C-alpha cells in the first residue's frame, strides 16, 4: 500500500546516494518480419568490445520490480544496443533494459532529467492494460505470460504497441506502468486497477531527480480487460478511472492523452457469441466511452492539455472496411487457434497458412482478441497526423526561417 506523500526526503537521499553501475540487455526480433515474434538478447558493448555499463541507483519498494535511474541518455543506450547487435532488418525492433546478470528480470532504465530543463515534453508515461503493457505482467509471470515465441517480448501483439510508435515518432523515452489484464493474468501478482498504477508511478517519480510532472505526456487507456476478463461493472471502472485522473492531475500532470475504447465485440472471439453476450460487453464499452468524453471535457475546462482520441470510431472504420485501410482481413485471428482461452497467452501458436500468405501486417487480429502491430502502427499514425490532437501538447515548437 505505498503512498507517494509518505516518502521522506531522508528516504529520497538514501536511495539516490547508493550509486552503483549495471549492464544493458539489448533485445531484438530474431526473424525478419512481424510474423515471427521470437526474440533474443546480447549485452550492450562499447565500440572496443568491452561491456557497456551505466552509472546510477536502483529503487523498487520490493527488489524484483526495480527501476534503474541513470544520467545516461536513452539515445546513448539505444546507440550502444544498435551498434552491438549489428542487425540490419527493419523488424529487429530493439528494446533494452538494465540487468546485472543473465538471471535478472528486465528492469526499466529511467534517464534522470537535468537541472537546466527546457519547458517542454521530455517523456511519455503510460497507464493502462494489455493494449499498452510492454513488459510488466511478463516480468511478474517470470517471462512466461504472454508466451515469448508467439507474443513479442511481454507485448500483447506481434510487435510494438501504439504508445511505443508515438514515443518513436516523437523521439521520446516511454516509461510503462500499464499491466496486461488479458485472460489468465489473475495467476500473477500485479497492480489491480488504473488508480494503483498512478500511485505506483508517483512513488517511483519521487526517487527521480529534477522531475517535473508538467513535462510528461501521460497516456491512459483502460476498461477492456476489466469488462472482458474480470466481469467488472461500469460503475467500478468509472470510479477507478475517475480516481486515477484525480490523483494524476492533483500530482501536477498537465498533458494527458485519453481515448475511447474500441468495440471488442467486433473481434473474432465474438464471431459465434449470442446477442445477449455481445450486448452485455458492448453496453459497457458504449457507456464507458461517453464517460471518457465527459472526463476529457472536465479537465479541458480546468486548463489541462487534453486530447481525446476516438479510437472507438477509428477501429469501427478499420473492421468495417479493412481493404480501404491497407488490410486484407478483419474477421479471423492470424494465429492458428481453434479453442480460444487463457492458453492463447500461455502457449505458442503458429500462423494459419492464410495469414502466412498475406503476412500479419495485412491482418487486424493476431489472436481472437488482440490486434496486430500493424493495427497499433495504424492507430499511432492517425493520432500523430497534423491537427489530430498532438498539437495540444507542450512538445518542442521550432522557429520558422
Amino acid at each position: 500500500a505505498l503512498s507517494p506523500e509518505a516518502i521522506t526526503s531522508a528516504q529520497v537521499f538514501s536511495t539516490q546516494s547508493k550509486e552503483t553501475y549495471t549492464y544493458v540487455r539489448c533485445w531484438y526480433r530474431t526473424g525478419n518480419s512481424h510474423d515471427e515474434s521470437a526474440t533474443d538478447w546480447e549485452w550492450a558493448e562499447n565500440p572496443d568490445g568491452s561491456y557497456f555499463t551505466i552509472d546510477g541507483y536502483w529503487w523498487s519498494s520490493v527488489r524484483l520490480k526495480n527501476m534503474f535511474y541513470t544520467n545516461t541518455s536513452q539515445n546513448v543506450i539505444k546507440q550502444r544496443c544498435e551498434e552491438t547487435l549489428g542487425v540490419t532488418h527493419d523488424a529487429a525492433d530493439i528494446t533494452y533494459f538494465a540487468a546485472d546478470n543473465r538471471w535478472s528480470y528486465n528492469h526499466t532504465i529511467w534517464t534522470n532529467d537535468p537541472v537546466m530543463q527546457a519547458d517542454q515534453i521530455n517523456k511519455i508515461v503510460a497507464f493502462g492494460d494489455s493494449l499498452s503493457d510492454t513488459g510488466n505482467i511478463f516480468n511478474a509471470a517470470q517471462w512466461r505470460f504472454p508466451n515469448p515465441d508467439t507474443w513479442f517480448l511481454g507485448h500483447f501483439s506481434n510487435g510494438f504497441v501504439w504508445t511505443e510508435y508515438i514515443a518513436q515518432a516523437k523521439k521520446l523515452p516511454l516509461y510503462n506502468w500499464a499491466v496486461g489484464g488479458a485472460a489468465g493474468s489473475n495467476q500473477y501478482v500485479a497492480l489491480t486497477g488504473v488508480k494503483d498504477q498512478v500511485l505506483s508511478y508517483l512513488t517511483y517519480a519521487k526517487m527521480a531527480k529534477n522531475y517535473k510532472p508538467e513535462n510528461t505526456l501521460f497516456t491512459l487507456e483502460f476498461g477492456l480487460n476489466d469488462f472482458m476478463n474480470y466481469n467488472r461493472e461500469v460503475v467500478d471502472v468509472k470510479t477507478d478511472f475517475s480516481t486515477a485522473l484525480i490523483k494524476l492531475t492533483d500530482a501536477g500532470a498537465k498533458n494527458i492523452m485519453l481515448m475511447t475504447l474500441p468495440d471488442a465485440t467486433k473481434a473474432p472471439q465474438f464471431k459465434y457469441s449470442t446477442q445477449a453476450e455481445i450486448e452485455k460487453v458492448r453496453a459497457k464499452i458504449v457507456e464507458f466511452n461517453e464517460f471518457i468524453k465527459a472526463q476529457a471535457a472536465f479537465y479541458i475546462i480546468q486548463g489541462y492539455n487534453i486530447t481525446l482520441y476516438d479510437t472507438h470510431g477509428l477501429f469501427e472504420q478499420l473492421t468495417q472496411n479493412p481493404q480501404q485501410h491497407g488490410f486484407v482481413n478483419a474477421s479471423d485471428a492470424c494465429l492458428n487457434i481453434n479453442r480460444a482461452s487463457s492458453a492463447d497467452y500461455l502457449y505458442s501458436h503458429s500462423l494459419t497458412n492464410e495469414c502466412a500468405t498475406h503476412s500479419s501486417d495485412k491482418y487486424v487480429f493476431w489472436n481472437v482478441t488482440h490486434p496486430t502491430t500493424a493495427v497499433h502502427k495504424y492507430i499511432a499514425e492517425k493520432m500523430l497526423a497534423p491537427g489530430a490532437g498532438m498539437q495540444r501538447f507542450n512538445f518542442h515548437h521550432h522557429h520558422h526561417h
